[PDB]
């Protein structure tokens, strides 16, 4: 089976940007012209995934649900729901049980941009993959924030720590996963780490241990950023502006996502953007069609 | 009398900005390392206004109540106030009719950002003014855009037109006016203009037609700053970025403005910096104390 | 037989850039941190090309030559040409007409940046293409500056106009380009046009016309960036400082570039680090092996 | 005596910067729109100095010449002397002797770039300055890399420390620096410092301990950016394009502070003018006058 569902994790409590989180949602603050969640939006989108279940806080999930509805606007079927605090990113399969059922489901950090030639090509084969998970790993300059995944001579993904203190390589897990059901009985049954939280890579090494882990590598060639601190956030705006003012062309836009992909039509495009063309976000989706 | 009361225009519409603005008020967007308001409220509280009124929409005037509350914590008194629609700056003043009483007042757009050496300095004279207004003159290359002031062989501004087709001069009026108490019934009976809104300029107009009006040349060495389009409020980031990077010092953290006026004591920055010292923002605040 | 030698305009006048390219060549400006020049350098080095020549003018060849020298430090053999007057791109095959001999050659513009996921792999099909020549379409803001190509309904690529008034469709043809050895004659014998310059799309209209032409479309995956104005220098700047730092990687390092592709071997590279460990360029081919 | 002669150091090795500064001087890069020299030029012009030695090696020392001749077509008498090799600031004074006889002078660092309100109200006063020397402190955020000023609790500077381990205060000692007569003197005496450089800390400590050294505080309000790193030198070039796309005036444009300063007249900026008008750079001057 193909991955249909996907979720979105759109909460925490993004206390390093504070005070720009105390008082706006870090996925709804802007990434250049867009809100940032459009992104990992998109990203999905572009895998085919068109399910979706959006998690945020007690506060902000009302506020996605408010600028992105149902989502069928852009033929998406998105559905809401609370985590009532940040208490992991495992925590996403447990709150997510009953959205994801018997099936299979992705999971995509509401704040991770991913751009690149191919990116598509990439995830179908973590989409299609029957059975087990797929992460990526990506070379980052500071490892130690992350989950990295160490590996031998031959290239050979062997093992995965959160954060170490001594990184082993400086391969980072990315934020976004493919897995198939049984991440919802792993999810149930892991332990609060000493920091207090349910951790993907706990989930991700049962995996591996299983020989059931995919370490797809994600080349330099592509772009993956989040938006830790206020200095990355503006560099990830930056790097947006650059490459759409060079192509005449837009990041990670949903509506025409779903046009080039056919979950609408032109006439669809042409009722979205009629509200949105006081600038060019709208009159780009009417050039588009 | 000293200019003692203050009005940040903190709603409008932020159509050039959709859908950034569709789901965040223009006024809580980031710039940088805090949110936009921040930058208007440090340059009322650097003129010595503590009693200031925050206007904004229906929606959005709660989300400002709660980022920042009866501003106490800064030894300010802060209240609020909703404008039904945005349907012009001038209406600020009929809005705070109240707020205002007999006092003078100023007024600061809430997406403007003022930066310079003794900009204190400059913002004073206003704030001493007996009687009549005063509005401040910066080159730009757009002046279209704004109230466009004329003056005559000598340099004395000889009149005002708001968004004219052709420019008089590059001087544009600035987002920050200081008000005797004669704005509020000069606002009343203000009628709305061809594109339907209540215009600041015709009341810088009437202060000027009685040689009341005070026109403040505001030099090159400062930066007066919009974000209104996409490219403005990135620009405007980075900036703001490139200052901070380079000095260790932030452009108006309200906390360390209240601190450096006297506005609250070291005791008080310490309790507030505490359970914000896991960021920066906190370690900031600590290191200035 | 693939194509072995290549060669870089990096001459020119630089009009749009004065001062600045008063008194340094376009391609010494750096871009971010290291020279123009090393980014299509690079390019060449990836489509497995080693025997380069360096065209530019009188006063900048031997500047040049003092940056790169023979280019066996990175097992190069790189070679140099003043073109006397930047009198086109298309005499670049006339002034290197005894480099090229009955070969294959690849021309790029030495103030070009590319950058993508399998970026050598979309250059391999050109360097080996038996005969004719393989140029690439982009999608662009502004068409008109470069040459554009015009598609059929299906698709297919059908004439090229330098400069239109009014072009026929957004896709600009990229500064890299590989031909076969007809090139030469075809430069040989043409004749300026109304600009009085030897333009390359003539010749690229010649291949065309013979039907002898692959117009291989760029997607907007990759990214395409030229530094002829201050706008576009600072942008394609920031660009690659947001990929580097997130990374911790570098965009185009000749060093490094030659040692993944074996052209040198770790004793070599920890030899050139050496001297230059103290700072970070140094300390990055350091970490490399 | 008014200070009327000045040296800009526009030499140095530049390693930190490499390998962009391997084929071009540090001080030739150019900052957005202009050769970063302009700036620290522009800063001496704006104090009133007319007559100004540039030094830098021996390699650079004729291409600042080739660009800027004797500099007559801005209204200055442009000297220039090479400094075998970069041994410490103090040198300037050494090898600047003969220039500056038994004048005053000022020292401007080549990569320099200041900028601010008032900035020429401030250097007046340290260029009418008797006798003795003047030194600004600017708050920076790591001391560590400069000459740094300790103050007691008054706020008056006790003591100037060269790159201390453990800086007292936050306040690094600029690259503007002006001086009586006696630091040639000073500088003939002179001895190597533990890293074999003549320190020009030691040269200020020296004024300071005959209590003739003024240290005059440069505040927040002002920028004072130096490029040191690849991060720094693109920020300075976002700060002043932010500027300059805002205000629609250039900063540090020679041209320009010449004609306003009355150094030429407006047919002078015409004739010089023509051969920059195919970018905004000439355009900008010919409307200018
Ligand atoms: C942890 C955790 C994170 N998040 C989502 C929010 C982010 O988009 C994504 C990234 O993890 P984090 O970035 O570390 O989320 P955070 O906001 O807690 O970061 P910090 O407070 O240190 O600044 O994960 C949740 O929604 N729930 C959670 O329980
Ligand atoms: C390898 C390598 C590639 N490149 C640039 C060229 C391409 O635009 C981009 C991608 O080339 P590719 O390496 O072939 O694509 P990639 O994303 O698979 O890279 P990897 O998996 O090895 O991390 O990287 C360099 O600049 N330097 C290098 O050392
Ligand atoms: C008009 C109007 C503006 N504003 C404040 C909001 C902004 O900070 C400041 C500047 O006004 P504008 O920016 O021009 O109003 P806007 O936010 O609707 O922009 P757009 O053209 O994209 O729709 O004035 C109000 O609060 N109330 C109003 O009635
Ligand atoms: C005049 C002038 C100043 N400057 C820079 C130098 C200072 O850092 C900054 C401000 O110096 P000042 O010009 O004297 O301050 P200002 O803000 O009053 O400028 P004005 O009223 O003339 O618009 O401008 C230039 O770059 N070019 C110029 O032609
Ligand atoms: C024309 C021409 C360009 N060039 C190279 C230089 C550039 O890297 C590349 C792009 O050409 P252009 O950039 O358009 O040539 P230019 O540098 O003169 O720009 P301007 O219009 O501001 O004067 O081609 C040459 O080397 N020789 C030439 O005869
Ligand atoms: C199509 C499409 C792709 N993408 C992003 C997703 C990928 O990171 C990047 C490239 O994916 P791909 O489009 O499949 O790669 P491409 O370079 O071949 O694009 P094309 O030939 O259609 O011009 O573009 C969008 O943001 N919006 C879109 O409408
Ligand atoms: C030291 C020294 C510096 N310089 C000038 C060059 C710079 O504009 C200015 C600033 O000092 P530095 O910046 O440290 O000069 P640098 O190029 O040696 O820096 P680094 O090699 O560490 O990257 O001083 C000289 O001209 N002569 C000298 O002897
Ligand atoms: C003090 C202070 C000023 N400001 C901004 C407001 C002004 O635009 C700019 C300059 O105000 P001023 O402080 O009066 O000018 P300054 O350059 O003398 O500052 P100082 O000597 O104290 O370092 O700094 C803040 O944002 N926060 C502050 O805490």
């Amino acid at each position: 089976m193909k991955t249909r569902k996907g979720i979105i994790l759109a909460g925490g409590s993004g206390t390093r940007l504070y005070p720009v989180t105390m008082a706006v949602s870090q996925q709804l603050l802007p990434i250049y012209d867009k809100p940032m969640i459009y992104y990992p939006l998109s990203t999905l989108m572009l895998a085919g995934i068109r399910d979706i279940l959006i998690i945020s806080t007690p506060q902000d999930t009302p506020r996605f649900q408010q600028l992105l509805g149902d989502g069928s606007q852009w033929g998406l079927n998105l559905q809401y729901k609370v985590q009532p605090s940040p208490d992991g990113l495992a925590q996403a399969f447990i709150i997510g049980e009953e959205f994801i059922g018997h099936d299979d489901c992705a999971l995509v950090l509401g704040d991770n941009i991913f751009y690149g030639h191919d990116l598509p090509k990439l995830m179908e084969a973590a989409v299609n993959k029957e059975s087990g998970a797929t992460v990526f790993a990506y070379h980052v300059n500071d490892p130690e924030r992350y989950g990295v995944v160490e590996f031998d001579q031959k290239g050979t993904a062997v093992s995965l720590e959160e954060k170490p203190l001594q990184p082993k390589s400086n391969y980072a897990v990315t934020g976004l996963y493919f897995y198939d059901n049984s991440v919802v009985e792993m999810a149930k049954n892991l332990k609060p780490s000493a920091r207090g939280e349910l951790e993907i890579t706990d989930i991700n090494r049962i995996y591996m241990e299983q020989g059931r882990l995919s370490v797809a590598m994600m080349g330099r060639g592509y772009a993956w950023l989040d938006t830790g601190t206020h200095q990355s956030l503006i560099e990830a705006s930056n790097f947006i502006a650059t490459i759409e003012e060079r192509q005449g062309l837009k990041v990670s836009c949903p509506e025409e996502i779903a046009f080039r992909k056919n979950f609408i039509n032109a006439q669809q495009v042409i009722e979205l953007a009629g509200p949105l063309s006081k600038n060019d976000y709208g009159k780009y989706l009417l050039k588009m069609v």
